[PDB]
């Protein structure tokens, strides 16, 4: 099945939000199949925002990123990155619907409290990236009731 | 007041869904007049789908919700056959917004958890298809802080 | 498995605690074996109070559970008669611990919600009265991470 | 920073919302910065409405809320204004979003539960409007977590 | 019917506790006659306190009380001074139930949230101490379903 | 400050509950220092169950807790350990109280959920059978709320 990567981010840690959002993706149905605190590497950070490297704003993404303990995850289930996201909400927490999680808990574009993988394909990179394939699940069992 | 029919079917019983389900429409103002759990015999599965008779996955929609216990309930008040289809979602649960209940707790068409009627028209047939007229509420008193 | 038998009265219906109440037991992990909604009838009620005949309080318990309408329902599970008790508090509200229903949401030993079988003996007896054979579950299938 | 006014209306008072009104906004980070519960006077009512003075519905407008308690409050934090609304919902709560206030909670556009300030122009003036400037927070300390 | 006074404490407002707070007495059925939010003056906290006066504790306790914004609430309905005392646990959090309010939410006895009356002879004088007639509500209305 | 270990077991991770369960010592304001999903080693699982070698239920605490994934976690705070044991609940979950963990959740002595360390002794040899001294945390913030 799919899998996506979501890290809660310090921000998200430091304000005792990490349950509340593990508990949202449990509800839903998706299986966790890796999960880890850590404190990222400037290394780690870098890599994981290779792709904003150009623009001026990416050495705060890696500063805020290692400023403190993050949380890392990977959530396994059919259609997780897309899903995942769409439970997240936009950028701007302000924007963001009533009932996802930047909707529900943030305010500011720099502390969104949450990220996850853009699509399939960067899913698949940063699973790599930030776990080692002895950390994830190999036999994942979801809920029979869930999946036709 | 309008009346409407919602089956929480077996995925949602099996999960353990039907009080956060009921409490929803409790919240929302909504005054449950007739409820119980039953398993669906053949016949009435097939009169509840038979908008869906003509179409190859008819016999599919058949065997699951006769496959275990339903919850079978109807709500009144203003709006409620359309306000109660908000409030599950979409045919897709993937696609399903956070806040709804097949957008928090579902991922697959097959296991949707709960399903509302169409239209006025269709809550009258299916009403009268799931529940004896003495199995509902004839006075309702609803919260006198809810309509003006 | 053991069976209890708990009406929730015409207050905690009134009141809109149906769904918060079932919701309770369903993460309990007991099972949902029968569940309907109806206004009793006198002679079901003063069977129900049948303990209670010699003092004079009986005449008001028959009037209040009469008096609106009441969701029955039956749960299976190991020691569910004493857990179930365990789960609504004491008599009086009031002292009832945070935590149970009772300690949660009612204030008068006259409006205290919900009742609950005493003894695997009035369980059996309660179930019998309000219940049908048919409107029973017969094959009950628990979540399997629940029992050794 | 910006700040809004939001007025928990009699009906959302009498219908015990309060508290879980409140702790949305403080789970989303924005600041408690003046809160009294207070039934307001005609001369008030009049002109916290006066936008809809030519129109005939003023007169229900100021009669209801007028009518029992409400609780007053001002939130201060990043885009208030706005985020504030889009965490109520629109004017008719059927049409309004599950996961909204009047989304998961109310029923008629006439007992809406909630009302928020239009814009930041109309806040100023209604926040001088139902506090002193002695009952409103001088200095602010926001969650550190909340603002890059 | 008996009132009592409850103030959530400096650490309370800034952990965002106070919605949480109302919201459970809210369910449990009291009613709210009385909210306001203020910056304790050191006057006001010698007086509270005033049980302390001899004991070396009393400057902190009265230190911290005018340290930031305290919301200041009275609850009126029956034996609400005892059971507001239940519902908030013990002196220490530690060793207060889980399912209380300092039972769930604190660790420290100086910082447990929440304070309410001790009887309903202190409840009076409590409430005279914090609040202006005309700031509490004289036309109470619980829900019916509340009280035989 | 004191350190304790949980594990959320088997049927707690299969049942979705750790995020609620983490959500609930993030709430009491507990800092966690440690957070990893593994499948126990056999050579781990007898360690950890060293205390019951003798007896002859030894062997099935150890078949369980390898039979599946366990997330490991070691939270600190003041007086963590026996606070972390008073809001798991006691032994037997039908014995254990409304508003605990195992008193809201489980049902079976076999199937009980979460274990947390005994003691303080107990609980530094714990994290350094399942921890690795770079997997946890040295600077630890915690509200500034929190404590006096």
């Amino acid at each position: 099945k799919e899998r996506t990567f979501l890290a809660v981010k310090p921000d998200g840690v430091a304000r005792g939000l990490v349950g509340e959002i593990i508990a949202r993706y449990e509800k839903k149905g998706f299986v966790l199949v890796g999960l880890k605190q850590l404190v990222p590497t400037k290394d780690l950070a870098e890599s994981h925002y290779a792709e904003h490297k150009e623009r001026p704003f990416f050495g705060g993404l890696v500063s805020f990123i290692t400023s403190g303990p993050v949380v890392a995850m990977v959530f396994e289930g059919k259609g997780v990155v897309a899903s995942a996201r769409l439970m997240i909400g936009v950028t701007n927490p302000l924007a963001s619907a009533p009932g996802s999680i930047r909707g529900d808990f943030g305010v500011d574009v720099g502390r969104n409290i949450i990220c996850g993988s853009d699509s399939v394909e960067s899913a698949n990179r940063e699973i790599a990236l930030w776990f080692k394939p002895e950390e994830l699940l190999t036999e994942v069992k979801p809920n029979p009731n869930l999946y036709e």
